[PDB]
């Protein structure tokens, strides 16, 4: 009670000095003189700072000196601190002192602020900075209607102006819930003793409250339900934990001989109280006697078999909240005795009719209240998440009541919960098809001729509502033609011109949305002339005078004069203008609390509706950071570090929507113009226009990167206004040549950078330090546009462009030395590419054997010799770029995959090695890792000698494993290990690798060697362990224990080895000092099915944490971990992307060790089920629970396999009629495993993207072998994870009944979708990961060059694992598949060059196509 007695006390020492006297020496004996009492420490810790006054100078100085103990506190331990504060909040007043105090922090440190981005990127719904927000905007709300309203909200808004529009990969708010409170309610599994906790939680919290008349009914209902054997029970169950109610409610406790018994009164028509229309549709007014008279009728008349409710009937008469909590109850308990359903049908009739009442337009009872129309949905809601007595499932579950969701879906969506109004859509979609089955647009229009309610435009709505922006595009068709949908969808996509002709055709349009969609277009495109022209000539609604301010301020008129938000920025600026800094200040404040009401007021659904509003207190926050700097003299390293600070927020907001970025922009540019203006001294006023343009230059480049083009230009002709230039030689002027080269006005880009390029070579011989920069980025930039115009030969733009790039080029000149040795080695590499694909044509070897059928003979050989001088010149040349890119940077680092394949294709050629020998030897180490599996593969002990390869390849394998050796051990070793299998139970390129990879081990045995040994003995235990025969406990599920004679079972203590199956972040330096290491093995081991028998282990680290692993014998996993490999590599393209790194889309990997030729060991997912075991399991299958009438999998199974050896017809016809009598379950997976619709929502959501980004990565790599048991769906996060990796490359189109469909997108696939299907959420996923593969066909066709050509790689289909499966040439077939995969992410299908979209819904047509589904073979299970 400390906390509030704090509280309490610190307002009334501003009293007078007659009461602070006491308050002051009462606060001194509880907090100064008790800082040696230990008890009372940590609430003393975890308290509210004073208010920085003198009165309390020497409580603030205790209480800092209190809490900063043990050190000092990072902006992460601030709010985590601000937060733990935060858990009880007596009022929100008492936060103002708290609220300032973490602004100032926050404003203080931002790079704090990125690193905790950063760090809760994996779990953003656990970010820290989306709950300090809401727990802000909570504070705010329940500041509403009291003493200290204005005060709370602009320290809210002054916090809230620091984090801004973040991205926080959000979309559903999570309000903050008492972890105790949730474990307590596990303790009880009654549903009767849950009931009696939950009242007596709630009395026990109103005994605290200032009524009497509350209290004495509380301390009543207590007596009495304490004296009851229900409340002996609970108080049995609950004495154990440790609470304070345990304390308050002892002496209403009491021991009597009988338990109090409450005497059942039954009348002789229970149903007359409750069949009154009037009791249940209240008036517009009067909700707390509706309420109150529902809740007497319920539990005066019903009977009622819970002896609880009988005794709230006295708290019930005085409080409407507890009435409102306590009929759900009611409503519950009364259904769960019903008989003859005659209380079922009454209550849907009624609950029916209300709802219907609801949804009208006065008419004779319309209008209700919200407050009545959220305690009925609480009601629904709370109905929805009851087991019934007839047990079934949660669709069976949601229908306590017969109810019309369609109408309760709408009512919520009235009621701003969007989520569960989706739900509820959903689930009367559902209910309607079982309905119809029995006897989009369809359902839609059906829905409105019965219900009046479209289902299309409902979904639309909450779509809209939600602010998800792919779910829009599949939320219907029916009105796409209608002008409003058509300007929402331009405006969506920000095609403003469309919008503006749109705007400007329509007239059917209200006047009001038509005006402000036309200057909303006309400002987005830059017109800011003719929209103040076009306002001019409206002179001749609120809305309007807004966009007339935002006009006015944006374009400085300073001439056109509730105060509005725009209204409010445009008099600030004018005031600061006119020096008058009160006025500033007062519209600033004004403008921040006006903003934040705003914004606390609406429901806060979901993230989306915040940003806005982050985005105008941003930009307010930074007017008032400026009008200190104006308001004293102006010096040079102030404006230098608001600078800095601007461009560090700026950095924080990298992922932000460009709308929410640019208002922020656009006054940072008339806030430095308006500096410059009001300046009056030469010396500041460069620095002023150094700083515009800077400004103005990251403003182009912003908007360029988001595919805009009149505001580059705009931004251009501004720095031409300020910066007059007649040097000729600016960056500025590169960043023009880049904005008209993005308006496809190539031509004019390369003339000025040409220009520019003479212009610095006639200025000196790039000599000065600040233009050797710019001088290296023009001429790189010009090469390269030169190379993809094609308007010049590769020799004039290699000698004359990158060639002297490179030899004009201090972090800034580190990096564009590596952009200058990048751009050289990739022309280099074209030029050696295109000489070899013309030396392996089929031109050039016609062209030889022609002249094989003399003069003739000897200019071929000329020529020949010729070519190949070019070629090794070429060769020569890009490797030597490569390797010098590689030294002065990190942002290339995937371009090791294209150093390493030329260094190994071409390993004969003496240069090549000699330089990967010189200055490729100091490269950084952990740069080729991602290809140490190909690296130690290509080793051997043939080409010995100084500038040999095998010397060369074996000295960096062995710098590698010193520098690395927790990830480069067990892959030299398990080539070591190759054929220790038979020598544990009882080629010359084989051999060399053998011998080469034992030289390694010795090496680091040298160096380490108990780490050797341990390693060594650790892969002898797995390796003996999965040799074990399993068959004897083949039935056996309990768990198995391991035999005392296993190895692995004796191992203990292994300090020097990390738990191998766990992902090790790569560290630059070679310390590894903190690393979890294995400890024991836990005796017992589980078997996984399948035909080897798996075994199951768990291994124990140095922590308590456990990790299962999967041990397989007599399986081959090297592709497995290669093909994890690549789905790394694709993972980090996919995170470098923008667009896929805001949707967050990624590929499941899990890591595999590979220990021998047949055994190995891998990471066993844990919380993921197979999706086969949970749809079509015999015993307890999704298809069995749901639709038993339907066929049995058994059945469909063996029609399509009875099928088989018949036509295609027949094998069409026996398909369709199976897919008849087979319908999708998988629907339910999210509904019965996530209850919350906004939980539910998020994880649909995730699946729906995992989904996308596996099948087209799936398709990139020709993945096969897709059926039901080689993908698991986890349980906590709904993600696919895709198994058994050792099909691809199209490798399933050579088997017998080859695989027609690029990846698996079955009925069951689409069904967890939801409602919309293939279409929205799924579509858009797929054409961005499909154009991330397109923008990085380099990488991938280098990577996938690397990975075939590795000689341990065995990816060709054979005739063995062709029977296996359904129950040189080498080089030439290798060649066809990177052909084949090139053509792919080109977009070349079937010799048409196709679009991201149109190759997407080619893709999407072939796997959901049931004519390529029948042909496939059975075991894949086309019809689930
Ligand atoms: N990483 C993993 N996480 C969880 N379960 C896994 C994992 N890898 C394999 N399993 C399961 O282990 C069992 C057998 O795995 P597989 O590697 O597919 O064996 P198999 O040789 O393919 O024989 P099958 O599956 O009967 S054709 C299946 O039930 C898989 O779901
Ligand atoms: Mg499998
Ligand atoms: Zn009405």
């Amino acid at each position: 009670h400390l906390h509030v007695i704090v509280g309490t006390l610190i307002p009334l020492v501003y009293e007078q000095v007659e009461v602070q006297k006491q308050v002051l020496d009462l606060l001194k004996y509880l907090v100064i003189d008790n800082k040696d009492n230990e008890n009372l420490y940590i609430t003393i810790k975890l308290l509210d700072p004073f208010p920085d006054h003198v009165v309390f100078k020497d409580l603030r100085i205790t209480q800092q000196k209190i809490k900063y103990s043990r050190g000092p506190f990072s902006l992460l331990e601030e709010i985590n601190h601000f937060l733990s504060v935060s858990v009880y909040d007596a009022l929100p007043l008492t936060r103002l002192e708290g609220l300032k105090d973490l602004r100032r922090q926050l404003e203080l440190h931002k790079d704090q602020m990125v690193d905790i981005m950063r760090a809760s990127q994996d779990n953003p719904q656990d970010g820290i900075m989306v709950k300090l927000v809401v727990n802000l905007l909570q504070l705010s709300k329940m500041a509403i209607n009291h003493t200290g309203e204005k005060e709370v909200l602009e320290a809210v808004g002054s916090c809230l102006g620091e984090v801004g529009p973040i991205d926080f990969s959000t979309i559903a708010i999570q309000h903050s819930k008492d972890a105790s409170y949730t474990k307590a309610l596990k303790l009880f599994e009654d549903k009767e003793l849950q009931w009696t906790f939950i009242m007596l939680t709630y009395l026990n919290n109103t005994l605290v409250e200032d009524c009497v008349k509350v209290r004495s009914a509380a301390v009543t209902c207590l007596k009495n339900i304490l004296a009851t054997k229900t409340g002996h029970s609970f108080w049995e169950i609950y004495k154990m934990t440790t609470d304070p109610m345990l304390a308050y409610l002892q002496p209403f406790r009491t021991s009597r001989k009988k338990f109090l018994e409450v005497p059942r009164f039954d009348k002789e028509n229970p149903f007359e109280g409750l069949d009154d229309i009037n009791l249940w549709i209240p008036l517009s007014e009067n909700h707390d006697i509706w309420i109150k008279t529902l809740t007497c009728a319920f539990l005066d008349s019903g009977g009622t078999k819970c002896e609880i409710l009988q005794l709230l009937k006295p708290m019930c008469e005085v409080k409407t909240d507890f009435c409102q909590t306590v009929l759900p109850y009611l409503i519950h308990d009364i259904l769960l005795q019903d008989t003859n359903e005659s209380w079922r049908n009454l209550l849907s009739t009624h609950v029916q009719g209300f709802f219907t009442s609801c949804l009208r337009h006065h008419f004779f009872r319309c209008c209700l209240d919200k407050k009545s129309q959220r305690t009925m949905l609480a009601v629904v809601d709370y109905m929805r998440r009851q087991k019934r007595p007839s047990s079934g499932t949660i669709f069976n579950d949601a229908f306590w009541l017969d109810l019309n969701y369609l109408e309760v879906a709408k009512v919520a969506q009235s009621c701003a919960a969007h989520f569960t109004a989706l739900l509820y859509a959903e689930i009367y979609a559902d209910k309607k098809s079982m309905d119809d089955q029995e006897k989009i647009s369809s359902l839609s229009e059906k829905s409105k001729e019965e219900t009046g309610i479209s289902l299309q435009d409902l979904l639309l709505e909450i779509y809209r509502s939600i602010g998800e922006p792919d779910s829009l595009y599949g939320c219907g068709g029916g009105k796409m033609l209608q002008p409003i949908t058509r300007l929402r969808t331009y405006e969506h996509e920000a095609m403003w011109g469309k919008a503006l002709v749109t705007y400007d055709l329509e007239t059917a349009i209200p006047s009001s949305t038509r005006q402000a969609g036309i200057i909303q277009a006309l400002q987005n495109l830059g017109l800011c002339h003719i929209l103040s022209v076009y306002l001019k000539g409206l002179d001749y609604c609120p809305e309007l005078e807004e966009l007339h301010y935002q006009a006015a301020w944006r374009n400085m008129q300073w001439d056109h004069c509730g105060t509005s938000y725009h209204e409010s920025l445009y008099n600030a600026l004018q005031s600061l203008r006119d020096r008058e800094f009160s006025t500033f200040y007062e519209s600033l404040k004004y403008a921040r609390v006006k903003e934040v009401e705003e914004m606390c007021k609406r429901s806060l659904e979901s993230v989306y509706s915040l940003y806005p509003t982050l985005s105008r207190l941003q930009a307010i926050g930074e007017l008032e950071s400026i009008g200190e700097l104006f308001s004293r003299s102006v010096t040079h390293r102030q404006l230098s570090e608001v600078y800095i600070k601007w461009q560090k927020h700026s950095q924080l907001l990298k992922d932000s929507d460009f709308s929410f970025q640019e208002p922020i922009m656009a006054l940072r540019t008339v806030i430095l113009e308006i500096l410059m203006e009001k300046e009056m001294d030469n010396s500041q006023r460069e620095c002023i226009k150094d700083i515009l343009t800077k400004h103005l230059v990251e403003l182009s480049i912003l908007a360029r990167t988001f595919k805009n083009t009149q505001l580059p230009e705009r931004a251009i002709f501004q720095i031409k206004q300020y910066n007059s230039v007649s040097c000729g030689v600016s960056e500025w002027q590169l960043e023009e040549a880049q904005v008209f080269w993005a308006k496809k006005e190539q031509s004019l880009a390369l003339s000025i950078l040409k220009q520019m390029i003479k212009k610095l070579d006639a200025s000196c011989a790039a000599n000065n330090p600040s233009l050797k920069l710019t001088y290296t980025e023009c001429l790189r930039v010009c090469g390269n546009w030169l190379a993809e115009t094609c308007l010049e030969n590769p020799a004039v733009i290699m000698q004359t462009y990158l060639e002297k790039a490179v030899e004009v080029a201090s972090d800034e000149l580190r990096n564009g030395k590596m952009k200058a040795f990048l751009s050289l080695a990739r022309f280099s590499d074209t030029q050696y590419q295109r000489i070899e694909n013309y030396m392996k044509s089929s031109e050039f070897e016609n062209k030889q054997a022609l002249l094989k059928r003399q003069r003739e003979l000897e200019l071929d050989e000329l020529a020949l010799r010729a070519l190949k001088e070019d070629r090794k010149r070429f060769l020569c040349k890009a490797v030597e770029n490569y390797i010098n890119c590689l030294l002065s940077g990190e942002e290339h680092d995937m371009w090791v995959f294209r150093l390493c394949s030329l260094w190994l294709e071409n390993s004969g050629v003496s240069e090549v090695n000699g330089m990967m020998k010189r200055d490729g030897m100091k490269i950084p180490t952990y740069k080729f890792l991602p290809l140490m599996y190909q690296l130690a593969a290509r080793m051997g002990t043939k080409m010995m000698g100084g500038l040999g390869f095998h010397e060369v390849l074996n000295n960096l394998i062995s710098r590698i494993s010193m520098d690395h050796p927790h990830h480069t051990l067990f892959i030299i070793l398990a080539l070591a290990n190759a054929n220790r299998d038979e020598f544990l139970t009882k080629s010359q390129l084989d051999e060399d690798r053998t011998e080469a990879a034992n030289r390694i081990i010795c090496t680091i045995r040298s160096r380490r060697p108990q780490m050797v040994r341990s390693v060594e003995a650790l892969c002898d235990a797995y390796i003996i362990l999965a040799n074990l025969d399993a068959t004897q406990w083949k039935t056996q599920r309990k768990g198995i224990n391991i035999p005392a004679d296993q190895p692995i079972t004796k191992l203990k203590n292994l300090e020097d080895v990390v738990v191998p199956t766990m992902e090790i972040k790569v560290d630059h330096t070679g310390e590894y000092g903190n690393l979890v290491t294995i400890q024991s093995f836990k005796a017992e081991f589980r078997l996984a099915g399948g035909v080897n028998l798996p075994k199951i282990i768990d291994c124990v680290g140095s922590d308590g944490k456990e990790r299962r692993q999967l041990v397989k014998g007599r399986d081959d996993l090297r592709q497995d971990a290669v093909m994890q490999q690549v789905f790394q590599m694709c993972n980090t393209l996919l995170q470098r992307n923008t667009e896929t790194r805001k949707r967050k889309l990624t590929i499941c990997t899990y890591k595999v060790v590979p220990l021998s030729q047949r055994s190995g060991v891998l990471e066993w997912c844990t919380g993921t089920v197979p999706i086969g075991e949970f749809l079509v399991n015999n015993e307890d299958g999704a298809h069995k629970r749901y639709r038993p009438n339907d066929f049995s999998a058994f059945q469909c199974q063996k029609k399509m396999m009875e099928v088989q050896k018949k036509s295609f017809e027949e094998k069409y016809e026996v398909f369709m009629d199976v897919c008849q009598n087979f319908q999708p379950v998988f629907r339910y997976f999210c509904m019965e495993k996530f209850l919350d619709p906004a939980i539910w929502f998020e994880k649909r959501l995730a699946y729906t993207r995992s989904v996308a980004t596996s099948s087209i990565v799936g398709y990139i790599l020709g993945l096969g072998d897709r059926h039901v048991q080689n993908i698991l769906i986890n349980e906590q996060s709904a993600e696919l994870v895709h198994i058994d990796l050792g099909v691809a490359f199209e490798q399933g189109k050579i088997l017998p009944t080859p695989e027609t469909v690029p990846f698996r997108l079955t009925r069951d696939i689409v069904d967890g979708m939801g409602i919309t299907g293939v279409e929205g959420v799924f579509r858009r996923c797929c054409e961005k990961t499909m154009e991330v593969m397109r923008n990085s066909q380099e990488t991938l066709l280098t990577i996938v060059e690397v990975l075939l050509y590795d000689p341990l790689f065995d990816w060709t289909m054979n005739p063995l694992k062709a029977l296996y499966l359904q129950q040189q040439s080498f080089n030439k077939v290798a060649e066809r598949v990177l052909m084949r995969l090139q053509e792919k992410l080109k977009g070349v299908e079937e010799g048409t060059v196709l679009s991201v979209g149109g190759q997407v819904n080619l893709l999407i047509q072939q796997a959901i196509d049931p004519k390529n589904l029948s042909r496939l073979f059975p075991g894949w299970k086309a019809w689930v």
